[PDB]
């Protein structure tokens, strides 16, 4: 036999439904969640990581001019000063001394640790959610993993659960994300080789390994100094670690719904919204027929206690003649206010807890096959701050019978009451003044 | 200097657009498209393929009866059968006749033939496209492969080409296809775990080397014979090698635009619809200044042959008085003919070919910057079958002055004229009968 429902996203809460097949007794089934997982896709389009300067060496030869030579390397420039005099440690150097002339280069690699630290770029698309359910009924605990997508069935002991696909498909990820070490971030990031120098994205590359850059960071070489050796060296100071000190509040404090994130894969975990459709396929040696099926009449329920408030927190006791021993069902066919257990025993007198965020509820409770009701009023809880939550559905709406507007008949029927005097006793002479 | 334009995508078809800078010569380019691919993003859901069953050697042993046990496989079923008394080659096998008891069990597994031979499934997305296109101007013949997003520029001798997004972006396939071996179809295959038996979907798997399966073909293990020894064995005949032979029509014969597929990767290949956008940046050593630009002046263009028809089936002459040699440039500014020529040459007479699907055409031609025009009427050819395909717009529609509705006029102004003294010699007694 087969079914279908749907079950609320979040996790730690109890929901229940049935089958009602024909001759045999009822079945009630709970199905409740665990884990929520979420994962979009991705694909690399560029890292970044710090750099390094390389100066090897300057080059003197004196009484004799120069020629430097280009060779392939990014961000390479040479450059050619005339009419230097140095004076070295020993005494002085060369004495050709108003012709000499000097050289020097410099270019930018990457550092010694980008294998171990880097800070890449990605894009998102369109994301798919896995699910974990423990579901029970019968004899048995058993729990399952699912994927959401509607194509995906699992076995039980003879039965098929398919999962309908989704409510709506949203993320808390738009197209542009960037990723380092544990925490993802909502930038957005320049294209590729248009990265003007200082801020993100000033050296790129693409997959880690090597042999292709991109550099602009502003090198020009200098005129060095009056009567020494070194090479001046001129630069706006690095754009990577200019960002990680100054950087913004990460997306693990603003995210929407709770949904907390870690990522070796990029995740988004336990994120409470909507509803999950599920359906059914049934086996047949999960039933009872009728032979250990007691028969159970007269039934007649009453209340204790209530509260609203938040836990399992109003208290029936049922009353009823049997015949035979062994276990029945036990479900209220309404939506304000859910029970607790999933089956009660046999003979005698047999009590049932249950929850409703309401001042005056009412609803109709089965106990087999036979079908009862039983109403209460209620009153308010005196605290305000709780540590577990939400065990009920959420409405607060009132009855059709209450305290509270049994004075709302009255005053609309007594208002609807003196206008009806007034309505005759119009008529009763405009019949007559067409004497 | 930058400029736009736009091309429309059908293979083998010249289109052509100009500069016009300011001061120096004019400057004509045309465009040419080659190939045009197609391509959707893919992601894998399930595979099947042919299965075989195995039946390990049945299990004797007399007067005592048995017990066997269950293990982890796919669909094993084992049974358990009373008062058999086998008859084996050499004589009675064993003699304990009325007790004796025996066991049977048997599974379903993948043939050896799955990693040759298989049929998967797929889903699609969004998709993008890429062309190669001619471009030819100046002194230089070129080609150049581009993608269509409007982000992928590219480098010509100084230029650079990025070209529009789309005009729209369907696609013919739909959301889920199914792809065997060089051909791709279009099903709607039941989703994981729920395939009924015989029909297309009875043994699945995912990525496909090994440890997981699903198998539901019903079987059911039989009575043995009396006095042999064999296992009997029932089931409903397998799913694929039933679907192979009594198939559908494929999807390479009902492909809507000339779209032909070949897919080691899926593709869809020369798919003539719509117009591509194109944006141009053209450098400044391919023109020429006014140094070697001749002067031209009184021209004169008449006519001497037509034809519809489709190909080059127009030709014309053209008269001009010339004072320096060289090479000008020549166009039409109108979309109901086409020329064929890129550059005329210098002095003289020369003759132009051109196409054009209307009964009498009019347009202005401009060898070099001084502008023309030049008339004709036409008659159609005497065929109704050609192996080659349009060479022009295609728009018939009538001239402003033509033979044909040059008779509109006089009958309009003829129709229109005789109201006309009509609607006075109204008015002239209508003044008169206020007297």
């Amino acid at each position: 036999y087969e079914h279908t429902a749907v079950i609320p996203n979040q996790v730690g809460f109890p929901y229940k439904a049935h089958v009602a097949r024909e001759g045999y007794s009822p079945l009630t089934l709970q199905m409740q969640v665990v884990e929520t997982s979420l994962e979009p896709t991705l694909n690399l389009e560029y890292i970044t990581c710090d750099y390094k300067t390389k100066v090897p060496s300057p080059y003197v030869k004196c009484c004799g001019t120069a020629e430097c030579r280009t060779q392939d390397k990014p961000e390479y420039k040479c450059a050619v000063f005339t009419g230097v005099y140095p004076f070295m440690w020993g005494g002085a150097y060369c004495f050709c001394d108003s012709e000499n002339t000097q050289m020097s280069e410099a270019y930018v690699e990457r550092a010694d640790v980008c294998k171990h630290d880097y800070a890449a770029a990605y894009r998102a698309h369109t994301a798919s959610l896995r699910a974990k359910i423990k579901v029970t009924y019968g004899t048995v605990n058993q729990t399952v993993e699912a994927y959401v997508n509607g194509d995906h069935a699992v076995t039980l002991a003879g039965t098929k659960f398919i999962f309908g696909p989704v409510s709506t498909a949203w993320t808390p990820f738009d197209t542009k994300i960037v990723v380092y070490k544990g925490e993802v971030y909502n930038q957005d990031f320049p294209p590729y080789g248009a990265g003007q120098p200082g801020r993100f994205g000033d050296i790129q590359s693409r997959t880690l390994d090597s042999k292709d850059l991109y550099a602009n960071t502003g090198l020009k070489l200098a005129r060095p100094a009056a009567g020494n050796i070194h090479v001046p060296y001129t630069q706006t100071p690095s754009g990577f670690k200019t960002w990680q000190k100054d950087r913004d509040s990460p997306l693990n404090a603003k995210a929407p719904f709770g949904c907390t994130i870690q990522t070796n894969p990029v995740r988004a975990m336990n994120c409470a919204v909507g509803n999950i459709p599920v359906s059914m396929d049934i086996a047949d040696s999960a039933f009872t027929r009728l032979t250990d099926a007691p028969i159970i009449s007269e039934l007649l329920c009453t209340v204790s206690t209530c509260t609203h408030s938040s836990d399992f927190g109003g208290v029936a006791v049922l009353s009823y003649k049997v015949e035979k021993a062994g276990r029945c069902d036990v479900h209220s066919h309404s939506n304000v206010a859910v029970l607790q257990e999933v089956s009660i025993e046999a003979e005698g007198r047999s009590v049932i807890h249950f929850s409703t965020a309401s001042a005056a509820p009412s609803f109709i409770v089965s106990v087999c096959s036979s079908r009862a009701t039983c109403t209460a009023k209620c009153e308010p809880p005196k605290d305000h701050v709780v540590t577990y939550p939400a065990n009920h559905n959420g409405i607060t709406l009132p009855d059709l019978s209450s305290t509270a507007m049994t004075w709302a008949q009255h005053l609309a029927g007594g208002v609807g009451l003196l206008i009806a005097l007034a309505v005759l006793i119009l008529v009763i002479v405009t019949c007559i003044t067409l004497r």
